[PDB]
């Protein structure tokens, strides 16, 4: 009932199910096949009796071989390449439901664990279907074939030694594993032995300080002591691990092959059966680990695929609400806004103010409070639970999220770069327009293409993957050049404002005000710059507004002792 | 010639050759009843045509086992032992290099890669000794004792083909160097698509603001289609590679096998010798990962060992230059001062002061100067060359430098913890005095009794290996606390100030200056308040020092001068 998942998950790629089954059936052949290999041996073996047959024999067992080796190389392929093509589906799908995923689910979840997972079970999934599902049946027929010859062809008398050995298996495996757990332990007590030298290590000019480095090394020998009683232990524990395990194989050895070489002598039936034997035993205990590896290989892939799974149920939406957006210019309002996260914390609580349209406003947040909730709140990143953000009769739900956002310019706090050349960064909002070439003059109307008339090149300006030649200044004023490149409508801020100083402080602000001064603002940081440009200001604390009006002016008769004090503790 | 310097690193140990050379003699032994036992499984098997001598020679094939384990187990119990005595010593002997080692050396090399070649390679040559040379002389051994024997038993026939078959690795290495370049291949492909991803991710709120799902979602599906080209390009090469693995692998074992019935059925004389052959095959294959396992570690403790022997080469004393020490109590002067790290470099030119006795000096550096130079010259840590740092009307190597250093408290920024209890961190000042048992009653004075009137514990007062349950001001406490126990005569702080607060910080300041009440202090900090709580001041640019006087005077000019700026930093 388990695999039901897994087929599940598998049927969404639609695999050709046709090509898999006839790989799997051919790796059946070319596994029996090998299986005959032997027998021809054996009637080698015993026709050696004259020269003829033995040339004519020979020529057959090429010729076997061959046929083996290409059935297998093409079930192999056929395996692989199916696989790769299953692997890529998947990957197909994954990576279109993360994408569409909303930003609730990074947030509050993970960043880089969803990226390793989905690789990691994407490689776990890979080397199921392609390998260890085909080498269990390869193996589970292997190995009853080969018992099946083996009991009509040596008969009882060996063939019961050879299952009879397998108790020297129960001799070996709580051996092994007493090792395992000895190496384990050693390995402890060497980490922390480093451990305690790397401590020790950082604060020498203190020990010398002191002058008690004697002590230290006293310290230090205690720790070379431990390791070495370990270690003692060890020695004494693996010389009763090293030998006894080579001899109780030699041992089982000796003993299969010797009986094989009583039977040869006593003149019981079996003249090239040893050599059959012995070729048998060795395709037999290979797929012994094969399925070993493959009962762990679906311990741990099942928990993959459900994994899978669990990433491929979620869901978003971007256009289902609806599509009535035409103008897009009106005040906002904050109309009982109350949610957070998870309902059961309510991190907001009955939040309500009021943004007229095409005026600068400011969200002036403390420390841990809620700021960075409500920007995501008004950044429409979150799904309202009980209040309303609405834009007058609150629209905001019957039309598409996604024209909201076209209509939204935002770069925060760095914004850094998105891999590829300064053009694509600032055509990352092509709407289907394509912009034509207004991009550079574009820049030019934001200072950007005299600031980068240095020019390098144009379309081959590589920022790398790593994206560090360029300061947090340059890339900034880009990103103020793609917000009022794409549709200067509604831009919203934390103030990308850093400590670029006055000089690159005064062009960045001044264009960005010049350019945005007859479109809806917000700003979100602490600085005050701001703030005397922004008509409106708002204060947030406790999950809560309180404040409104023009600016510093009215937070002296508001927020004269709490804001200034936080003032105070940014004065710092 | 280049196991010379292992030679006598291991010499230096006093290996005990004796012991050593007897369990490598017995490991011949060993390995020479291992090739004896064939022989008699072949006796056994020519013999068994009457029942009784079948028993007598099973049971002298067990006697044989048992004597070969038992030889084994000892060989290797001696050889362990050995090695872990041999690595003991080397660990003591590289940790009393390293404690005893210059502090110059430690910051200016490394500082966790020092204890990773203590910890690292010193498992390397152990591995080197109770193993590797073991192992390759048995190994060389088995294979030469096994070709000897195989060509006194099926001469001509068996054994040429026996080893021109393994020229069959001429078929197999480079097939399998293929596969393992095709593989890494892969894995740099899939590093690169999870760096991508992990790249795209972060910035989804930037990715669904500007609404770019599709262009992502097309950048990975671009990535993961590379993916898939190389993962076809691999299963490709696969299978012309796997099939081939087996089929020449098979031939070979059919070959020489079917040779071995061949021979043994046509009446040439291979009797029941076909099990002593396979048992030799058994004992020829296995030691060829032990030979070339040995080469490779050879190889790499070759290298370690270099690295050992220059961690041992350096030196370093502390009461060679004299002892000479009566009072300390005399005003320090710096005569001519120019020495840095390399003579070359002479980032200290011609550095001159004068600091009275009982007085305490403030010093004022910029971020990035010289002061850190002279703050760890004055501690004596760097050996001058062309200037001197008088105390004793010049000659400051008269008394031993660790006579200086006992006349000395130090705490300057943090001074973490040493790890244990506080008494560890009280009795690190146990120079042969003991203190008897007034350390809670200086404890007491030096206030950090009453700090610690709560009393978890007196003795057992834990602070942990990690140490975070403690803040800094309680620490920087417990180091004031031990300095005024140690030996209060000369002092030099930093100033530690992290988190005391300025209630914790005049508490501080105020128990530490009533505690010296006329001994010498000096100050390196930058804080208004240390710089004030001093007699004297300077004050140190590029490497020079530029003041000397009152407070109030060279506070005033300094700013006058270029302080100023300095001090708007520390104002930002
Ligand atoms: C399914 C049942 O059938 C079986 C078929 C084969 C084996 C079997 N597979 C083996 C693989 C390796 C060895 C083996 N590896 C060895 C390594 C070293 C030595 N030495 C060399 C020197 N030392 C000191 C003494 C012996 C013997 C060794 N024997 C034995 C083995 N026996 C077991 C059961
Ligand atoms: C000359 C010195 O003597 C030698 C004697 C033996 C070997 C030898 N050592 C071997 C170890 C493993 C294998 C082997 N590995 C296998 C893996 C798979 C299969 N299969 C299972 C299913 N497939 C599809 C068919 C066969 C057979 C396999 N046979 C062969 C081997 N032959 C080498 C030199």
């Amino acid at each position: 009932s388990k695999l039901k998942p897994f087929f599940a998950l598998v049927r969404r790629t639609n695999p050709s199910y046709g090509k898999l089954a006839f790989a799997l059936a051919l790796s059946v052949v070319t596994t029996l096949v090998s299986l005959l290999i032997p027998l021809l041996t054996k009637q080698l073996v015993d026709g050696f009796s004259m020269s003829n047959l033995s040339g004519t024999q020979i020529g057959l067992i090429a010729l076997v071989f061959f046929v083996q080796a290409g059935l297998s190389a093409y079930a192999t392929y056929a395996l692989n390449y199916n696989g790769q093509k299953i692997i890529s589906g998947l990957r197909e799908l994954l990576w279109k439901k993360l994408i569409k995923l909303p930003v609730s689910y990074f947030d509050t979840n993970a960043s880089g664990e969803t990226v390793s997972r989905v690789t990691n079970d994407t490689m776990v999934v890979k080397e199921l279907i392609t390998t260890h599902i085909s080498g269990f049946i390869t193996g589970i027929i292997s190995v009853i074939g080969s018992l099946t010859i083996l009991f009509i062809m040596n008969w009882k008398l060996t063939l019961l030694v050879l299952v009879v050995v397998p108790l020297a298996a129960l001799i070996l495996v709580p051996i092994g594993r007493k090792m395992f757990s000895i190496s384990r332990e050693t390995q402890d007590e060497t980490a922390r032995f480093t451990g305690l030298l790397n401590q020790i290590l950082p604060e020498i000019r203190l020990v010398k300080a002191s002058n008690a480095e004697d002590v230290e090394y006293g310290r230090g020998k205690m720790g070379i002591s431990s390791l070495f009683k370990l270690g003692v232990r060890e020695a004494k524990v693996q010389s009763l691990v090293g030998p006894l395990i080579s001899l109780v194989l030699m041992a089982a050895l000796v003993a299969v092959i010797g009986y094989g070489g009583m039977q040869v002598s006593s003149g019981e039936l079996t003249a090239g059966a040893l050599v059959a034997f012995i070729l048998y035993l060795f395709q037999i205990i290979m797929p012994m680990g094969q399925i070993t590896t493959f009962f762990t290989q679906l311990q741990k892939s099942i928990g993959a695929t459900e994994r899978m799974i669990e990433i491929l149920a979620e869901e978003e939406e971007d256009t289902v609400t609806g599509k009535q957006i035409e103008n897009a210019h009106l005040p906002i309002q904050l109309d009982r806004v109350s949610f957070g996260y998870k309902p059961d914390q309510l991190i907001l609580k009955e939040v309500s103010a009021v943004i007229e349209a095409g005026k600068v406003t400011a969200i002036v947040g403390p420390s841990g409070g809620g700021k960075t909730t409500l920007f995501k709140l008004l950044e429409r990143f979150y799904s309202p639970t009980a209040g309303t953000i609405r834009l007058g009769d609150e629209p905001v739900d019957t039309y598409s999220l996604e024209s909201w956002r076209e209509h939204i310019g935002y770069v925060s706090q760095e914004s850094p770069l998105m891999s590829g050349t300064i053009r694509e960064n600032i055509c990352y909002g092509l709407e289907r327009d394509v912009t034509d070439a207004e991009i550079e003059k574009a820049a030019e109307m934001a200072y950007a293409l005299n600031f980068i008339k240095e020019l390098p090149n144009q379309f081959d300006t590589e920022v790398g993957e790593r994206g560090i030649m360029l300061s947090g200044g340059q890339r900034q004023r880009i990103a103020i050049a793609r917000a009022l490149l794409r549709n200067p409508s509604i831009l919203m801020l934390d103030a990308a404002t850093s400590s670029l100083d006055s000089q690159s402080e005064k062009s960045v602000q001044q264009a960005l005000e010049v350019l945005m001064e007859g479109r809806t603002t917000i700003v979100i940081a602490h600085r005050l710059s701001t703030v005397v440009d922004a008509d409106q200001l708002l204060f947030v604390e406790k999950g809560e507004i309180t404040g409104r009006g023009t600016h510093h002016e009215l937070m002296a008769s508001h927020g004269l002792y709490r804001d200034f004090a936080e003032q105070q503790l940014k004065m710092n």
